[PDB]
């Protein structure tokens, strides 16, 4: 068999969500991309797929990951890099904020740290 790669992941967990895209693919995809190997992409889709198993909406298991998951708990929220404000989905406008100094964890419920010409504007899940 094959061992896991972000793409894959990103592909299956997002399968479980509906409706235009929103901050819990964008939780998804940051997820995968913070991991370091396939082993840390089986132990959040473990994961996952315990709390499914619990009755847990896809939702909520996501969130779950960056809850419970000692890894995804403690890490650095991945930067994103944008030509201006305006590459950012327009539904996210309103909920950017500014970015403090120092540890954006994905357990506190950051997503991305958006890079732009004038400022680092972070978007939480």
């Amino acid at each position: 068999r094959l061992p896991l790669d972000p793409t894959e992941f990103v592909r299956v967990l997002t399968g479980y969500l509906t409706g235009p895209r929103t901050a819990f693919h964008e939780l998804v995809s940051a997820i995968a991309m913070v991991s370091r190997d396939s082993h840390d992409l089986q132990v959040a889709m473990d994961h996952f797929n315990r709390e499914l198993m619990d009755g847990f909406s896809a939702h909520a298991a996501i969130i779950s990951i960056t809850q419970r998951c000692e890894y995804f708990r403690n890490c650095e929220a991945p930067t994103t890099q944008v030509t201006s404000k305006s590459q950012i989905p327009r539904a996210y406008h309103r909920r950017l904020r500014d970015v403090p100094e120092g540890p954006k964890t994905l357990g506190r419920g950051w997503v991305y740290i958006y890079l732009t010409p004038e400022g680092s504007l972070g978007l939480k899940i």
